[PDB]
């Protein structure tokens, strides 16, 4: 697994609540949500 | 697995609630949601 | 598996609720939803 | 499997509820929905 | 399998409910829905 993530010139504004990331990379990602 | 994710010039505004990413990459992604 | 995902010039506005990504890539994606 | 996904100039506005992605790519995708 | 998906100049507005993607690509897609 080779991963490249690139972000340029984002404007992010008035984020409420909960914010985990902009980029995620793993061999496995597990989300358990309730 | 080779992954490339590129984002340019996004405006993201007034996000309420929950926000995990803009980009996700893995070998496995599992979401369990209730 | 080779994956390329490119996004340019998005405006995203007044997102309520839950938002996991704009881009997902894996070898396997599993979503279990209730 | 070679996948190319490109998005340009989207306006996304007043999204309620649940939003997983704009782009998905895998070798297998599984959705179990209730 | 070679897949190319391109989207330009979409306006998406007042999406309620649940929204998984605009583009999906796999070698196999399985949706089980109830």
């Amino acid at each position: 697994l080779i991963v490249t993530q690139t972000m340029k010139g984002l404007d992010i504004q008035k984020v409420a609540g909960t914010w985990y990331s902009l980029a995620m990379a793993a061999s496995d990602i597990s989300l358990l949500d309730a």
